[PDB]
């Protein structure tokens, strides 16, 4: 029943060989984690997604790794309550899909569509909507996770096993398998967003942008922004912001289906500097998901630095630029409120995604940039990390310490291990 798999993250980075199992019989999965509790110790399990993490999550080398694609069953939609209880495996591209003629729209999506609900509550994924929307953990009204002891937990977000509801989002797989779960979704009347395209010649002017109070008159926010040229242009930035549209505002070749599921001589002159600015700034501007949402060797960096320190902020991206290290897709956006779960990784403030080209010397630059993140109280992000240590992880997540107690109560003989849990000493 399980293969010997070579396993690696969406980086295709830290390889290790584990014994995959695939299969849509939930009892299936059952059974194999008693029989991982069974043999004593081991190096246990973990779940895999579709394997978009970056980093090693979702391997467990010489150990046990649960495929959990194959359990994709949406078992309802009710238009009436919001309420989606869907397998653990199911995609969001598949969700957005099923529940479009509904008005529901997933409420918290990520760069891209091909991710688990299960990935999505363990990494308690954000997007563009954070600062309003929060995380996918916010709208979870219940999952059912199969724990160490082999029985299926109903949880729930208030009430009683609500500190391991919220362990198990964030908890990257350590609490259990999560097999399935109600998502309360967003109500809309169309597939379409109103976007408003704003263009900043400065860094400075990008966190004014964002500090005016413009941002609450947004639903949706992000910004691709300059991390390498010289101040003051460093931190210059193409803003997207907007709302999802209501049936009204779509222009009539589009009413009728409102919810349809969808370098020159001249580039680095002043010509090009116009016409950058031209077609970045609009308003009103209709776009499908497409258009607003995916508008598109490597070594992905995220990190997010609490709010009030801004002058920290703009001095981390002056390290960076000064740093030889060449980073082009850069997405910077502030984040909103923060959730209860102790291992979430958004907080409130400057969220930023770098990528770097793997060149000699970045190892020990990203090392540095850890140390300064961590003094400037921000963290990583474990879907983006493949390589930093303990110490700097703990020190991040202040409340990891009441994280790990929760997962001693649930996995005492720690059935549940990934590559992850022991680099991270989270096991
Ligand atoms: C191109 C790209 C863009 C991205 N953009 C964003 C973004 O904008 N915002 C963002 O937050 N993230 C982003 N991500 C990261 C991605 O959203 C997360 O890494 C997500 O967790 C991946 O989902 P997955 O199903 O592939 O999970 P995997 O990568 O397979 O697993 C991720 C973690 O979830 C756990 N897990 C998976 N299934 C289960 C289950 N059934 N029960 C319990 N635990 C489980 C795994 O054990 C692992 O710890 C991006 C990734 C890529 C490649
Ligand atoms: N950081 O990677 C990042 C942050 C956010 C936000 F939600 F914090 F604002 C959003 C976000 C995103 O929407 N897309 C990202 N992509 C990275 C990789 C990608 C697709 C989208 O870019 C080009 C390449 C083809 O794939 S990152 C991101």
């Amino acid at each position: 029943t399980t293969t010997a798999t070579r396993l690696t993250g969406w980086g295709r980075t830290a390889p290790s060989v584990a014994n995959v199992l695939r299969t849509p019989d939930a009892e299936m999965i059952v059974k194999a984690v008693a029989r991982v509790a069974e043999s004593g110790g081991g190096r246990g399990a973990i779940a895999r997604g579709l394997g978009r993490s970056y980093g090693d999550n979702a391997q467990n080398g010489g150990g046990l790794v649960i495929d959990m694609t194959p359990l994709n069953t949406i078992h309802s939609i009710d238009a009436d309550t919001k309420l989606v209880d869907i397998d653990a495996g199911v995609n969001l591209d598949q969700l957005m899909k099923a529940a479009l003629p509904f008005g529901l729209w997933v409420p918290v999506l990520p760069g891209t569509r091909q991710v688990t609900v299960g990935g999505a509550i363990a990494c308690d994924i954000h997007g563009k909507n954070h600062h309003s929307a929060g995380s996918f953990g916010n709208h979870v009204r219940s999952m059912d996770l199969l724990t160490a002891d082999g029985e299926i937990r109903h949880l729930t977000p208030t009430g009683e096993d609500a500190e391991l509801f919220w362990a198990t989002v964030g908890g990257n797989g350590l609490t259990g398998i999560i097999m399935r779960a109600t998502i309360e979704m967003t109500p809309t009347s169309t597939a379409y967003f109103i976007a408003d395209g704003d263009v900043t010649a400065s860094l400075d002017e990008t966190i004014a942008l964002h500090s005016d109070g413009s941002e609450a008159r947004y639903t949706y926010s992000s910004a691709w922004f300059d991390a390498i040229s010289a101040p003051p242009k460093l931190g210059r930035a193409a803003v997207s912001r907007g709302r999802l549209a209501t049936v009204e505002q779509l222009p009539a070749k589009l009413r009728s289906e409102p919810l349809k599921f969808d370098a020159n001589k001249y580039t680095f002159g002043p010509i090009g500097e116009l016409w950058y600015r031209k077609s970045g700034t609009y308003r009103g501007k209709v776009q499908n998901l497409t258009q607003f949402y995916h508008p598109l060797g490597f070594l992905q960096y995220q990190f997010v630095i609490p709010t009030e320190a801004v002058d920290e902020f703009k001095k981390i991206i002056g390290v960076i630029q000064a740093s030889g290290h060449y980073s082009f897709l850069n997405v910077f956006k502030l984040f909103g409120p923060r959730n209860q779960a102790p291992l979430s990784f958004p907080i409130p403030g400057w969220n930023i995604c770098v990528d770097f080209p793997i060149k000699d010397g970045l190892g020990k630059f990203v090392s540095e940039l850890d140390r300064r993140v961590l003094e400037f109280g921000g963290r990583l992000y474990t879907a983006k990390d493949s390589r930093t240590t303990a110490e700097t992880f703990h020190a991040m997540y202040p409340r990891v310490d009441e994280w790990i107690s929760v997962r001693r109560k649930v996995d005492p003989l720690r059935v549940f291990a990934s590559d992850m849990a022991r680099r991270l000493e989270l096991l």
